[PDB]
């Protein structure tokens, strides 16, 4: 879901985890 699918919770993960964690 492009942006829609950031992800509240994981979004993070796969958001920010992507480049971090």
């Amino acid at each position: 879901a492009t942006p829609a699918c950031f992800t509240i919770g994981l979004g993070v993960g796969a958001l920010f985890x992507a480049k971090f964690c």
